[PDB]
């Protein structure tokens, strides 16, 4: 925040205001011509209709571009300024100098594909963050070795400028290496599944978003109507993405946490690690199917049907055989219900007619036999007891019913083949591991056609009553339509912190992306989830074996080396095979530790809070929920802060079998300074932090 930035922003605001003035002038001219064409067009009806439609299309085109007219600016190496927006605007008075470029024009291509290691003759790319007509702010990206001058809202420019290292045995530009790796990630031709993995502080998220922007510009024909699915660990991370997400053209993005997959349901609770592991693996699919198959009951004792004349019954043999036929049909449960009903009806009807036709009737009397069968079927259809018995043997199911009955009772649990770990008192107390099972049960169960039809006709009847005429009887945004439907298929899927996704989450995401375009971002060592990935292949080979590309970003520049010494020391203990990233930037202040006493903890935390108010940037306190004014490390899993104050490393390191990774994430969050307080002693680590 500074007067220079404010003045540059004001200049850009004035330019955008002039653009909007031109927009309004053109819209006024178009509206006047539209009225004139409606009222006084002397041509034929077809010509009048054509001109009126052209003007209406023009007016609609102007209106849709009113919001967020301008995307940003390109500063060429030759100092030429190009403005990129939703529409092209030209001066007829000066031979059509473009005041604004339509983002799809070739001259606007660099705004999407340009990179800091293979620039398209451009010096700088500036992005405008806007609301309505006003520019809320702007952010600069320098396509070279930045000097840390211009404001970027990501600090990458200043941090890269703050690089510090000797030339080395072989002279290396260091910065150019980072630019080259990020470019080679971004400009990759492979449009299939891509995996980006790098140590913390390498800015993997922004690189991935740049890759997404490049893909969505290059292949806009194949993806723009399908949109993007951005999956994040926490809502705050998705707000961060919303802040830093580059231009997508006319496309749109749908933001979801793994607990948001089921439309209309939000879940935050976490299971025990054992239950999480069993629910996350694909071998739960064997349980779920079994849990469905168990709902197809059989009579305990024969069920009297009591036809008006022949006192029929349905028995174990008939029910068993009809259930086998329905299962063989291969349709979902709520669809195979119809086959089950049909088979039982046929068996009962044939027995009943054979009884009625005793002596005098035989199958060779084809017509009499068929009409007798039709009569008996008609009588059965309205037979309340028969229908109730069938509904008791093969009920219509919903996913919540299946999972609640499965979790709440040990009998159905054993029948499905699940272990005792899954039992819980409350069936419908959903947890993040249940969401993919609920989604899969929608495919396993399906819809019952007759029930939906009856509900529709009823709804029409009550709506006619409400309208008071009883006796006489979408234009949504891409994200709105996409998030409301589970069947929506996305053109691209972005997953950051992807190591936390279990096998079932990957199954769901692949179900929602048949095109198999994925940008997967994460770091395996940082995994906190019990069911997370141990290796990318184990997750991705079930879908794209040998057709997924791996890229890495070893160089680390955003987070100081001094705290990285401690982070690498911890990494050496909870993961002996792990190799930390190459740190190429030391801070001006080393991290610090102190043994804060029991009552001094609040004083120290408040002191840090007070100090960070006069500072510049953003900072946070990481600690157990038991300590006032602190957040757990998992709540910061994908974020970055200037200053972090960590509470009781020896305590948060012990919760769960994966606490060391949580502490590693917590320590590595900071970009400027790291303070830590402990109570007993250092946890046989952090010796380089004092």
């Amino acid at each position: 925040s500074g007067r220079d930035y404010e003045d540059e922003l004001q200049s850009e605001r004035d330019y955008v205001a002039g653009l909007y003035a031109r927009l309004d002038a053109e819209r006024a001219q178009s509206q006047r011509r539209y009225a004139a064409a409606l009222r006084e067009h002397g041509g034929t009806a077809v010509e009048r209709d054509a001109e009126v439609r052209a003007l209406a299309k023009d007016i609609a085109r102007l209106n849709v571009a009113d919001n967020g007219l301008c995307f940003g600016r390109l500063d060429t190496l030759d100092d030429a300024r190009l403005y990129i927006g939703r529409l092209g605007i030209f001066d007829r008075d000066n031979d059509f100098e473009p005041l604004l470029l339509d983002w799809r024009a070739p001259m606007a291509r660099p705004f999407y594909v340009a990179t800091a290691a293979n620039p398209e003759n451009m010096r700088r790319r500036r992005q405008f963050h806007t609301l309505g007509r006003k520019v809320v702010d702007f952010t600069d990206e320098i396509l070279g070795r930045p000097t840390g001058a211009e404001h970027d809202a990501t600090n990458d420019a200043a941090l890269l400028a703050a690089v510090n290292a000797p030339r080395g045995e072989g002279m290396r530009d260091i910065v150019a290496t980072i630019q080259a790796e990020q470019d080679q990630v971004i400009r990759l031709d492979h449009t299939g599944v891509l995996v980006i993995e790098g140590g913390p502080g390498t800015g993997k998220t922004v690189v991935a978003l740049h890759r997404v922007a490049y893909l969505l510009y290059t292949y806009r024909k194949q993806m723009e109507r399908h949109g993007v699915l951005v999956v994040g660990p926490t809502p705050a991370f998705l707000d961060h993405i919303g802040r830093v997400l580059p231009s997508l053209g006319e496309s749109d993005a749908v933001f979801m946490t793994p607990g948001d997959f089921v439309p209309g349901l939000h879940v935050t609770a976490e299971d025990t690690p054992e239950a999480a592991e069993v629910k996350g693996s694909l071998k739960i699919l064997d349980v779920l199917k079994a849990a469905v198959a168990d709902r197809q009951e059989l009579p305990s004792e024969p069920i009297p049907i009591d036809l008006s004349d022949v006192t029929m019954r349905i028995d174990a043999e008939t029910a068993k055989w009809a259930r086998d036929e329905a299962r063989k049909t291969g349709l979902p449960h709520n669809e195979a219900r119809a086959e089950f009903v049909d088979v039982v009806t046929y068996v009962v009807t044939e027995r009943a007619v054979a009884r009625i036709g005793r002596g005098w009737l035989t199958r060779d009397d084809k017509h009499a036999w068929e009409k007798m069968r039709a009569d008996v079927v008609g009588e059965l259809e309205d037979h309340e007891q028969f229908n109730a018995a069938l509904d008791a043997l093969w009920p219509i199911l919903t996913p919540e019913d299946v999972l609640a009955q499965l979790y709440t009772s040990h009998e159905r649990l054993r029948a499905a083949g699940a272990p005792e770990c899954l039992w819980r008192a409350d069936g419908e107390a959903w947890t993040v591991s249940d969401v993919p099972l609920l989604d899969e049960l929608v495919d396993l169960l399906g819809r019952n056609k007759a029930a939906d039809e009856a509900a529709e006709r009823e709804r029409r009847e009550e709506e006619a009553y409400a309208a008071g005429v009883l006796d006489l009887m979408d234009n949504r945004e891409l994200s709105e339509r996409a998030a409301a439907d589970r069947e929506w298929t996305y053109g691209h899927v972005v997953v950051d912190e992807a190591q936390e996704l279990s096998e079932m989450d990957w199954r769901l995401l692949m179900r929602r992306c048949p095109r198999r375009s994925f940008t997967i971002v994460g770091d395996l060592a940082q995994r906190r989830s019990p069911a997370g990935a141990r290796s990318w292949g184990a997750m991705l080979d079930s879908y794209v074996p040998g057709r997924w590309v791996y890229k890495s970003l070893s160089v680390n520049y955003r987070t100081p080396a001094e705290i990285m010494a401690v982070a690498a020391a911890v990494l050496a203990e909870f993961a002996p095979d792990a190799t930390p990233p190459d740190s190429v930037r030391a801070c001006g202040v080393a991290p610090w530790a102190r043994q804060v006493t029991d009552d001094d903890i609040a004083s120290a935390i408040a002191e840090f809070v007070s100090e960070e108010a006069g500072r510049e940037g953003t900072s946070v306190v990481i600690g157990p929920p038991d300590v006032p004014g602190t957040v757990p490390p998992s709540e910061t899993k994908g974020l970055e802060f200037d200053a972090v104050l960590v509470v009781e490393p020896e305590r948060i390191l012990a919760d769960g079998p994966r606490g060391a990774a949580e502490l590693y994430v917590a320590l590595t969050r900071a970009t400027q300074r790291l303070g830590v307080l402990y109570r007993d002693a250092l946890p046989q680590a952090l010796a380089g932090l004092a």
